């Protein structure tokens, strides 16, 4: 069932297939909060070459824009690259295919870095459970309760 | 003079301007030889926002022909994404500023990997010295001086 | 039923969804023949802000690989714009929305142009008067019956 | 020495250096004006295959970004491509090589439209009577006086 990219076990193709943004969570809170970049709301993850393609909406100024976007294999284990308001470096933490998937990743932007995990999950909402082990890996990778947030009770411009 | 991105003590923002492909060396010769991808002409280095442009020339099929491509910086200390036949990950392993600027490359496509080094001058030919100091680093890093090419002698579409 | 991007009254917003390759015309043959650029495989169509992306398969050396470009609207009403084996510029010819969709591109290529047409429909194949008015609209832009391929007989990668 | 994308004559291969931003006009000003997206302070131009690349800053947020675009050749004649606060199309209007270079830009974005024409100089400024002729070109485009701006007399990131 459980897989990563890390621990290098996983099959990203079993990836492909639609997702929904459950929980974001950033230390650097104004970027997962209202009008930020990382706020994003999954819709679909596409499995291609060398790469994976995903499209998301985004609430631009009270306004749900459609965006596409592809992230490229890099040559480290897991690792994955795409630009999206800075450089972003990107791994499948856990995953078990068809429930969850947790994303971690590094931005760099002029000089700054910053850290960001989300949790998707193959329907609107996740168990209680899932949502406490994703929770635990936050603080494990020094991310306050306080900056973790559950994007189910919002608008996901759906 | 010397400075490194991995170093951790370079200053990008002076390797702005013309270069020179002087000696490429990768294991997976193929890919440095006559049709090989990565047997580049370089021309011209860009520092722009977060990143690098690169404009080179390629031989493909007899026709020099002129690209561009812009490598971004990822948060991992001194590396740099670009894709081109493959995912790229790349450093700057040695530069003294003015005459010469080595880079070390690991490329992934379809589940293989190679490394690629790369010694450019601001001159058409470099020091036999500097020659040499590459010479070693390639052999520091696995690449055999069977497979280390001197494009100088050569046709480097100018 | 009937609108059209040039026509001036699509709605492209319908075009969002999966759609198969069904029939490939150009006068420039080598292209939409095996191994030949043109010759795609057309999987889904993604409607973003201010484009296009296209998730498509194409069998290069015997193997079919996953691909997704992006296409950008243009100032000029109805063209989008896609770099791909050269410049393109193209149209939404005719669509009924969910049965099928005529486009009609123009590509650029070192002081090189060429005409391409496809239907795609939403099945895997379609309706032998949707091929007709194809076969027709076809041969109403210089493109010869002889250069009209159906490739529902053939491998779309599927 | 006069040369045009449009009237197709024009050796784009002359193109090639270093240019200067020395006058913008457009009737929608407040794209011109201080933070707008098209206030670039061109550096370079590079002439690739089948395209342009373009080297310029642009002071985002009293800062001077640096950034680099590529812009696509299309089939209509002299009309390129690059995406960048929507889609554009422009040509190359009038040229003498070696002193200044006038482009006519159309934009597009969320179902608008916009002019822009602009005037680069190989010198940091240019003749006053070249300035005249393209204030006159302007206004046989629709742009009033009022809003060609000079930025000659400005911070252009130097």
């Amino acid at each position: 069932e459980e897989a990563s990219s890390t621990r290098g076990n996983l099959d990203v193709a079993k990836l492909n297939g639609d997702w929904f943004s459950i929980v974001v969570a950033s230390n650097k809170r104004e970027k997962i909060e209202e009008n930020g970049s990382m706020r994003v709301f999954m819709q679909h993850i596409d499995v291609l070459e060398n790469s994976l393609g995903f499209k998301f909406r985004i609430k631009e100024n009270g306004e749900c824009r459609e965006l596409y976007l592809v992230a490229y294999k890099t040559p480290e284990d897991g690792e994955y690259f795409v630009e999206y308001d800075g450089g972003n470096t990107f791994t499948i933490l856990k995953t078990d295919y068809d429930r969850y998937v947790m994303f971690h990743l590094i931005n760099f932007k002029n000089g700054e870095t910053f850290q960001l995990m989300v949790l998707y999950g193959r329907t609107k909402d996740l168990s209680s459970d899932i949502k406490e082990k994703f929770a635990k890996l936050c603080e494990a990778h020094g991310i306050t309760r306080d900056n973790i947030i559950d994007l189910t009770k919002t608008d996901r411009c759906l």
